[PDB]
């Protein structure tokens, strides 16, 4: 159940909302695929065009470096959350690390996506690393001293 | 303990059966590997020929899209489709959800590596991503209304 | 709570070092595109130097398949192990299902991102996925037994 520990409906809430995100940037993906006519695969690029289409495209491969730094820090982030709701933290500590890393990571799309000016997308990358980080070194304390 | 939950061990047989398609994946790409000779490092080419096999292959790159779009959709799956199974959801639905994500993904890896025609594999990844915005959803009402 | 079964405390403290693994290769990644002048984008790019260093560099592109490599193997072991935790395994067997991972994938970004010969890095990949191999069979009857 949700009520397990006081961290955990706020943790599911940020980490369902960054796999949607994901979501969203796959969907993204395929549609510039389609717009720039740059697919991946032969058959593919045969139903839509001919043989040509068969192409790397920069804002397909953008949108790829997007998804892949999701798969890079979300993933992490939903096992290192998903164990320290459970290590009993203070309820508004714990919110703090999850708002840290939602709000982290939607900026990084927006800066990824939306080529703004560097280093505002690295500057997002790390804020969002450092919720991470925290985490992951509870996690490594609680875990060694139940040994 | 797997009865934590009704739906816990039909979700656990289709996500490990999931995962061992992955590790069938990564398999058949070192076998592509070897038998196309194309190599991603020098160490291996070396080894396998000379350093003209550190090339690389069409082949080679198909196995990896399909493991990488694996990583994009079943890798989400695991996370969501746990939650989901502690929600208390309708038995034969959740096995419903679990059951289409499970086939769609197996076809969608037949339809990426045996080159089948447009557009069959972009319909088994929309068909298997359908149950994964359903649990994605219902996750987030049951996360809001416990904050 | 850490000490939910005997086995968990071992899973989590082995888990979570190969997620902190995983952040030194991304923090890595970043130096040698810092020191190598050899960015993804070119806004980053014109940041550095100029638009000349918007490149590939084959040291960049081996720690990305050193990255990627452990997206394809520390994640499933993230969910396998979990579960593992909770089928009531030997606590000493256990141990060495997590050990085996934890020293094989240690090893096996040596030998990727130290270029040692092969067959090593290869050998490091066979060696950790045994354990997982042999977690996922233990899941699939424990599940399939309570269906
Ligand atoms: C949202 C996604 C699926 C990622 C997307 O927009 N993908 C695009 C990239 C290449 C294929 C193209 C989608 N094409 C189709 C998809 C379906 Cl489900 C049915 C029919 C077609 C068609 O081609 O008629
Ligand atoms: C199944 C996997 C491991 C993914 C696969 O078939 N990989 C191939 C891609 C390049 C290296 C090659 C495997 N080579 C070896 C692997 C071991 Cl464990 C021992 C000795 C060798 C050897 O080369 O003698
Ligand atoms: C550790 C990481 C972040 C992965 C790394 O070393 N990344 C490098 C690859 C390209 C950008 C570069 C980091 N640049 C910055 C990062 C921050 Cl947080 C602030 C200012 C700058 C700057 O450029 O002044
Ligand atoms: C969850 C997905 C986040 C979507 C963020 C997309 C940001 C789009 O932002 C757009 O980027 C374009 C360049 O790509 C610019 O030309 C536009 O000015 C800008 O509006
Ligand atoms: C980046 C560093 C993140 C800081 O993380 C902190 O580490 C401390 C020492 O391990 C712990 O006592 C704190 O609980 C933790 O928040
Ligand atoms: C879990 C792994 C799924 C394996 C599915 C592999 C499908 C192989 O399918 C093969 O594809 C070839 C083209 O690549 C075709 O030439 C063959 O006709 C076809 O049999
Ligand atoms: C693609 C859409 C998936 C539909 O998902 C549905 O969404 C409804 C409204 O949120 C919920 O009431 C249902 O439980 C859910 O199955
Ligand atoms: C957790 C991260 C593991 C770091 C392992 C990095 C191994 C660095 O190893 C280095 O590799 C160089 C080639 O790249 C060689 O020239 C050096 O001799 C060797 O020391
Ligand atoms: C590589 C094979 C890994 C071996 O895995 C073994 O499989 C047996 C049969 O399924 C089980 O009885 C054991 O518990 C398991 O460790
Ligand atoms: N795989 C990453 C590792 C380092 C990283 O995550 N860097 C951040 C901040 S510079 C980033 O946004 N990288 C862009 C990307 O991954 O495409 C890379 O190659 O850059
Ligand atoms: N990364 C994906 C995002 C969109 C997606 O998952 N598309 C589906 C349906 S067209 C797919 O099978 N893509 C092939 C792939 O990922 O290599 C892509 O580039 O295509
Ligand atoms: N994606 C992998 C699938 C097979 C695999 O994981 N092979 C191991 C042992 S040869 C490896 O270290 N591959 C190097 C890599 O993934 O870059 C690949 O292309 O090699």
């Amino acid at each position: 159940l949700v009520m397990s520990s006081p961290a955990l409906p706020a943790f599911l809430l940020c980490s369902t909302l960054l796999v949607i995100k994901m979501y969203v940037v796959a969907i993204i993906t395929g549609q510039v695929r389609l717009r720039k006519k740059a697919f991946a695969n032969p058959e593919d690029a045969l139903r839509h065009g001919g043989p040509q289409y068969c192409r790397s495209d920069p804002d397909v491969e953008r949108c790829l470096r997007a998804h892949r730094n999701d798969m890079e820090t979300i993933y992490p982030f939903l096992f290192l959350g998903f164990v320290y709701s459970f290590l009993g933290p203070n309820p508004f500590v714990a919110w703090m690390h999850f708002l840290v890393f939602l709000v982290g990571r939607v900026a990084h799309t927006v800066a990824y996506l939306g080529k703004l000016r560097a280093p505002i997308r690295s500057v997002t990358y790390t804020l969002a690393q450092l919720p991470c980080a925290s985490m992951a070194l509870q996690i490594l304390w609680e875990a060694a001293r139940h040994l």
